[PDB]
């Protein structure tokens, strides 16, 4: 049952733009619930179409539930001279971005325990008959360091009681990040949303390398075709690596499933040293909740697309 809650426009205060591009215009403010002292630091979604986004806020409060760990959770929509969505600040940004900037404390545990979150992200939406489409480290979003949540549901689809894929129209759509008959065939499935999983842990063993760098997009399915893949990053163990190399298999039924890769990765954030080689991975730190002087870094901090 997906209700929308109406959030005033008076609710908000210290609204200051964040950053614009392909996902339109994100604002960070403070939203004061009438009746309430809590002040909640919230991001704020625009396009730039009210119908679109009303799409996204239809399947993020479709698939919403009182335990979702990793899963970005609509507070609500205001309806001002734009309809925006509204969501709880992710303070420290995206992972793209968090680990381009934070390469040099960036140890194996960090990268290993993202991907079983991301996977148990991906799971759950799974278990609600929900594919993505869009999974990228662009649209994995940072709470803390240790605490991530997939975003970005603009392209995102619910499969019938009967169905196992959708099949998509003439939108822009990330080239890059998709399975091979997703590009052929306009096909998604569950299974496609795997292999962009394995492109998104590329791009995070990378520390945020853009894949198939100066390659067309035009390209890439005979890239594919010819056997090619994404090389193995130079942090990556072979297991990781065959882990990757699963995701993009041909036949679509051969690739891990999300259940199978959180037992994997967990298997691996077990003994990360072993599975990932970082030099200096034993004296590096990024701030964790658990420390007395996290709030520091928190008010430091809070303060693709082609047509097929
Ligand atoms: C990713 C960096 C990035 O997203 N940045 C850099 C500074 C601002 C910006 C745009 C942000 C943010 C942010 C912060 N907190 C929560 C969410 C988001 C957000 N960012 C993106 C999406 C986000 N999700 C939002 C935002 C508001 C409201 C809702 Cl309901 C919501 O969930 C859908 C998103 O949807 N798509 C991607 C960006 C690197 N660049 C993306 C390249
Ligand atoms: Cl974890
Ligand atoms: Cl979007
Ligand atoms: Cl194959
Ligand atoms: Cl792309």
């Amino acid at each position: 049952q997906a209700l929308l809650r109406i959030l005033k426009e008076t609710e908000f205060k210290k609204i200051k733009v964040l950053g614009s591009g392909a996902f339109g215009t994100v604002y960070k403010g403070l939203w004061i619930p009438e009746g309430e002292k809590v002040k909640i630091p919230v991001a704020i979604k625009e396009l730039r179409a009210n119908k679109e986004i009303l799409d996204e806020a239809y399947v993020m409060a479709s698939v919403d539930s009182v335990d979702n760990p990793h899963v970005c959770r609509l507070l609500g929509i205001c309806l001002t001279s734009t309809v925006q969505l509204i969501t709880q600040l992710m303070p420290f940004g995206c992972l793209l971005d968090y680990v381009r900037e934070h390469k040099d404390n960036i140890g194996s545990q960090y990268l290993l325990n993202w991907c079983v979150q991301i996977a148990k992200g991906m799971n759950y939406l799974e278990d609600r008959r929900l594919v993505h489409r869009d999974l990228a480290a662009r649209n994995v979003l940072v709470k803390t360091p240790q605490h991530v949540k997939i975003t970005d549901f603009g392209l995102a689809k619910l499969l019938g009681a009967e169905e196992k894929e959708y099949h998509a129209e003439g939108g822009k759509v990330p080239i890059k990040w998709m399975a091979l008959e997703s590009i052929l065939h306009r096909i998604y499935t569950h299974q496609s949303d795997v292999w962009s999983y394995g492109v998104t842990v590329w791009e995070l063993m990378t520390f945020g390398s853009k894949p198939y760098d100066g390659i067309p997009a035009s390209e890439i399915s005979s890239i594919l075709e010819k056997g090619e893949r994404l090389p193995q990053p130079p942090i990556c163990t072979i297991d990781v690596y065959m882990i990757m190399r699963k995701c993009w298999m041909i036949d679509a039924d051969s690739r891990p499933k999300f259940r199978e890769l959180i037992i994997e990765f967990s298997k691996m954030a077990r003994d990360p040293q072993r599975y990932l080689v970082i030099q200096g991975d034993e004296r590096m730190h990024l701030p964790s909740p658990t420390d007395s002087n996290f709030y520091r870094a928190l008010m430091d901090e809070e303060d693709e697309y082609l047509i097929p």
